[PDB]
């Protein structure tokens, strides 16, 4: 019957099942019509006895069980016997296929390499074949083979901190309470961040910090006042019990920064967490924020290092601090001299990011987002959602390979398109093999929201579009030149033609996502991994082609072309199409800037300007420091990474260079890039003319 | 649930579970670690049952299900003697008109590591020289932690010289950090030092001193605070409140160290084996100090007031300190007292018993390591920042039951095992210094092993000249004495010098070969964490069941006294009070059993007096397991799988909450159940001193 559908390992094919009957049968015995007749009744009767129970859907272990016992039934024994064997056999031999036992650096890294190398050479044979072979051929790409599918994996998730700090937890050996002051809450957030970037293999995120942290500002003070009425005279109570209450919070700030960029995972390298704030109203949760914003002013230790990681996230709202007459425009100010001297925090826009996405909440991972949802209840949460996994397509080989033709690139667009749909399908049925006490502090303490039971399923926390899944995708610069040259931003054919891009993923992506009820969006791969491939594997059976393969790189996604030098109005212009476009599962927009230490001004100007167009912004400032020579500025880059140029100094014991890798920054002595990445990151040239050097040095 | 024939019945968890205890029954009686792996099983069949059915469920799928499950889990042997077990029935259970025929429960850093270690130890054991490989695999010698060496230039514990760099400052992953400015920096810095130092090495790590180091912190945070009460408060109660403040700061400073060392965990996925040692303060800041440790382990860990596992406290008693009624730290012993009699925790060293064995007092060294007294060539004794390097155990029963009862045969084959274990320490020390100072920068580079080298530099300097520990391992005395002497053995002299003869030899052996190769070789009773789970089933397929030698399933540790024996305590550390000083210096624990004595801590203090002359180091074991359904604290019944309530028959850990020392440190049965070897251990332990086991019975 039509209201019953298939699952395979397509629509319910009696044939199918009628020819698994025969095959089987044909191993001892020819086929002859005296015996056909019973047969087709066997046929017949596992598919109305499928109906009368499964409505909805069926996977393909059952379809094969509930042949078995009905030729049972059916006092038939010489095939069934036959039957089992071979069904059995294949199914260890599957599994003995995917088997582990079929045999100057940090040691926990080199074990981990290891361990990562046995996890792709086993999820490579796991994988469906036509996509494996489309992956090893470099048509698309699966992110992230050295821990998935080998082990149930989701890729980034927005913690629900509010949920576990307000009816306590457990973790590791330990249960805990909930806390009863501010240290205590941010020593278990760095504690639950170092255990949640354990158990995935991205980023993770904390929205709205401030918040969720006010309530135990207030905790402080209340036992801050009674200490002071217990101990000090009834006239000073309120301005010690602030004081200290202001001095704890900035503490408690100073040691979650430093324990974050402390703790590591498995993996050996520290998390990619990142923060958000900026909604805070009242006395506590505005403390908050500027003792966040000074203690990453301040530096990292003696030498004042800047810090990496977390990647803190400010928010500009209309009303709360966007204009010099708001009531937080202070605070405003002390986020534009972190920014100008600490290339960060990165901006959001609560009114551009809630028209797109559908509700504001902080991108969570390098550069993720999520969609408005709400449940049953009808309550709207952000917190708690998470994202199963990625795969990226090949836009500038499809490109390449059209031969100019735009009708035959299309046709090959549906076909990746297609081969995608498999890729990401698999990865989600993949990821639903999950169990809670394969990870306790994700699917059993709150993490994603709810709290399960080892009895209970994995399933519940990503049904009903509850957890997305993203589709990425790169260099449409490149596809655009493929057909209209390198200098196309001035025609509206080229610029039309990717909008359509755009927009022909976005209606695929919508429909994949109403008919798996999963949130199928498109994304904007940060190129982690991605161009260091890419572009070898595809100039190796291309060849050399004129400014598409020649840099050695491949443009991020969207992105204006790094070779030119437009002012970041114009780029911001010309950038904010995309995201509108249905480019809205992840995006992060980029402005180079000389030292503006002096003059923070301008990147006032440009933060009021890219309020109402673009809903995400980053800094790029020249803020490199050479200690040897107390230079300050801007790093000359070769292929051996980066030297002062005052001195020749390179080696990172002596040297602070950090520069934006993808979304999140990174030092390149401490950890050298792919050179593929290097390249990328030298042709950046400067936005707005200025001097790229604040102390000429020694 | 729909039978065969048909009509209702109860869905219930327990009728799944029943069948798949039956599966593995065929092919291997239960354990206790098949136990929780075959639940963990049942865990998956029951939440799928329920997720692609609503009203009604029959059986012919539910044996599909577990039919997949057991093939998804990787357990094919299972499988194996499921399907056809399966098929049979049905086939029989068909009945003609006329006439008829004629692996998934475990965290996901936990399986990744697992697989390194799989990997590390097959490309190790190609590594090893050609006899000591042979050895280790035939059960000659045990190579110890094959999973991370020889593959990588790992290290075995590390004495973490907390005070020198504490004091200069640190680089930490990608964050320098300075000298603390209060103690809750110095503690989280400690926290992180000691997270970060585990994972860069296979073996656990101690602090030892830590109020004398921990002193000047506290010392910092006074001064604060009275610069603070100089301002704020008021002139005649300012000191006062000067104090009250920080000795509220100290036990923050302590809480904390109670929960991160918990918490954190390394690249194994389990909580990094670590210990304290403290005792040795005199002013008031470091008496604090030691109250605030005492009480926050007294405390608990959470809402339930759960014991604690890790780190592993040891206390220090010295003559004229805190010993005598009339010592200034007196109360600190009682409330020592009090903490050991509810919390297992904490063991006592004999300052001068320690001071005469092993040249100087230090705390022991990790697990149940030591060290010897040893001097720069500055000529200060230094004691922390040192580091042991390797371990190996010889197999001694192998060499009593190869012996038939010649002593001059066991001899003969003593000297030729111990020319083999020379060659593997030889090889596994010279492996180790293939390392360099950029493979871990927090203990080559950072001061965590006393001295700071470059990045080109050797690792030697911090090895040679005796300054790093190496130790061999022994275990099986008991064994060895009752093969010759028979089970009884214990009031003959002649088998007590046999034992202690052996002892001797060894410790010339270690001797002879620290003097020709420059690292200090110490006898070392090893803790059976995984030994005579090994050792002795592969002695019992060799040799069969023997009389009180295999039949326990288990080797005697070391030289301890006889388990199955119920001795008073005073005969018992009486008889063992001599091999240590035999030269079995390079590390030992001696056990006491007691029964639940929570409003009792006399006898205990008496023991601890006893012991400060003769014994250099007491664990006390008294039963503190208690569960939370029934809400009954005392002893446990030591079941085959496991361990249950007495009263209520709970098991799941969730709500029961049972301790038990397992060779050093207190493990966590129902968290990570050890093999079938050592459960044996567990269940034949008894009590010495008469007295009731429970405690407050249940409900
Ligand atoms: N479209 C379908 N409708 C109904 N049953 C199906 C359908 N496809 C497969 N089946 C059932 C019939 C058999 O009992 C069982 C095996 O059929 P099969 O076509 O081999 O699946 P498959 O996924 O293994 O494809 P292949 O064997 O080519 O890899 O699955
Ligand atoms: N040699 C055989 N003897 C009896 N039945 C068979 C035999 N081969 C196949 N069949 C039946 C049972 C199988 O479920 C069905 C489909 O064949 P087949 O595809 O080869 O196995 P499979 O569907 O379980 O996995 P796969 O197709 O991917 O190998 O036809
Ligand atoms: N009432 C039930 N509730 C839940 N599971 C059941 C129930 N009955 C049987 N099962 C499941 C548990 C096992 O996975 C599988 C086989 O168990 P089994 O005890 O042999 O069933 P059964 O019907 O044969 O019982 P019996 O032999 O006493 O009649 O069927
Ligand atoms: N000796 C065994 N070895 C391995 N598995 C077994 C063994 N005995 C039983 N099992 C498994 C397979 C059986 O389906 C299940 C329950 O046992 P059993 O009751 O004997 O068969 P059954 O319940 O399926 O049919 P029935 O109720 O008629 O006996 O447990
Ligand atoms: C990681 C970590 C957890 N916790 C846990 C342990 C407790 O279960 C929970 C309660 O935190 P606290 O607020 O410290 O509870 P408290 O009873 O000690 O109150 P106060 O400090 O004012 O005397 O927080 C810490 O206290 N400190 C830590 O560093
Ligand atoms: C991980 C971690 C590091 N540190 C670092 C920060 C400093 O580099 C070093 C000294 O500790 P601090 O006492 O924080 O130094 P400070 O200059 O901030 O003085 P105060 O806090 O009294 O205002 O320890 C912490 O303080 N807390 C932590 O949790
Ligand atoms: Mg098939
Ligand atoms: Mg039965
Ligand atoms: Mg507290
Ligand atoms: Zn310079
Ligand atoms: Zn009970």
């Amino acid at each position: 019957n039509p209201d019953i559908k298939v699952i395979k390992r397509v629509t319910f094919d009696s044939s199918k099942i009628y020819e698994a009957i025969l095959k089987a049968s044909e191993t001892i015995t020819p086929i002859t019509p005296l015996i056909e007749t019973k047969l087709e009744g066997i046929a017949n009767r596992v598919v109305a006895e499928i109906n009368d129970r499964f409505s909805h859907n069926i996977k393909i272990y059952e379809i094969q069980s509930i042949v078995e016992h009905e030729l049972l039934e059916a006092n038939e024994y010489a095939i069934a016997q036959e039957y089992i064997n071979y069904r059995t056999k294949r199914d260890f031999e599957r599994s003995q296929a995917t088997d582990i036992n079929f045999t100057s650096d940090l040691y926990n890294t080199q074990r981990d390499l290891t361990a990562g190398i046995v996890g792709k050479s086993v999820g490579l044979k796991m994988l469906p074949p036509h996509v494996a072979n489309a992956h090893q051929k470099g048509d698309i790409h699966f992110h992230d083979l050295d821990y998935s599918p080998y082990t149930p994996m989701t890729n980034c998730c927005l913690i629900d901190f509010k949920g576990m700090l307000a009816n306590g937890f457990k973790i590791g050996n330990a249960e805990v309470e909930s806390p009863k002051s501010i240290q205590t809450a941010t020593a278990q957030i760095s504690q639950i961040i170092a255990n949640v970037a354990s158990s995935q293999y991205g980023g993770c995120t904390a929205d709205r910090i401030d918040e969720f942290l006010a309530p135990y500002a207030e905790l402080n003070y209340k036992k801050h006042l009674a200490d002071a009425k217990e101990w000090v005279t009834e006239e000073k109570q309120e301005d010690y019990a602030r004081a200290k209450t202001r001095k704890d919070i900035y503490d408690a700030m100073q040691s979650l920064e430093y324990e974050i960029n402390t703790l590591f995972t498995s993996n050996g390298q520290t998390p990619f967490t990142s923060l958000g704030f900026g909604l805070g109203t009242n006395w506590f949760e505005r403390e908050i924020q500027k003792a966040i914003l000074q203690v990453r002013i301040l530096g990292l230790g003696s030498e004042h290092r800047t810090a990496i990681f977390p990647k803190l996230i400010f928010t500009l709202k209309r009303g709360l601090n966007l204009e010099p007459n708001s009531p937080n425009y202070d605070i405003k100010q002390l986020a534009l001299e972190c920014a100008t001297k600490r290339m960060y925090p990165d901006v959001l826009s609560y009114d551009k990011i809630i028209e797109l996405t559908g509700s504001f909440k902080a991108p969570m991972g390098c550069r993720s987002f999520l969609q408005g949802w709400k449940d049953e209840n009808g309550v709207e949460v952000n917190s708690g959602r998470m994202n199963l996994g990625v795969v990226t397509l090949n836009l500038p080989r499809i490109a390449l390979e059209s031969k100019g033709d735009q009708d035959k690139f299309w046709e090959i667009f549906e076909e990746r398109m297609g081969i995608a749909k498999d890729a990401l399908v698999y990865r989600v049925e993949r990821v639903k093999e999950a169990t809670p006490a394969n990870a306790p502090i994700l699917y059993q303490y709150g993490a994603f929201g709810q709290r399960l039971r080892k009895c209970d399923s994995v399933d519940q926390l990503f049904k009903h579009r509850r957890a997305t899944v993203s589709l990425g995708y790169i260099g449409l610069y490149e596809v655009a030149s493929v057909f209209y040259g390198s200098d196309w931003e001035t025609n509206l054919e080229a610029k039309t033609f990717t909008l359509n891009i755009v927009k022909a993923m976005k209606n695929a992506c919508e429909s994949w996502s109403d008919e798996y009820d999963y949130h199928f969006s498109v994304y904007s791969t940060p190129s982690e991994s991605l161009t260091d491939r890419f572009c070898r594997l595809d100039t190796e059976k291309f060849g050399v082609v004129t400014d598409i393969t020649d840099k050695e790189y491949y443009t991020n996604s969207f992105h204006y072309d790094v070779r030119k030098n437009p002012t970041p109005f114009e780029k911001l212009e010309f950038e904010k199409d995309y995201p509108e476009a249905g480019a809205t599962g992840g995006f992060i927009h980029y402005c180079e800037y000389p030292v503006l230490q002096q003059n923070p001004k301008a990147l006032e100007a440009v933060w009021d300007f890219a309020y109402d167009r673009v809903g995400y912004l980053g800094t790029n400032t020249p803020i490199d420091k050479c200690y040897k020579c107390d230079f300050e500025g801007d790093f000359t880059p070769t292929e051996r990474g980066f030297m002062c140029p005052n001195c020749g100094n390179t080696d990172p014991k002596t040297v602070d260079v950090v520069k934006r890798t993808c979304g999140y920054l990174g030092n390149p002595q401490a950890r050298p890039m792919v050179k593929g990445r290097h390249k990328e990151i030298s042709a950046r040239v400067k936005h707005m003319n200025g001097s790229t050097i604040k102390y000429g040095g020694k």
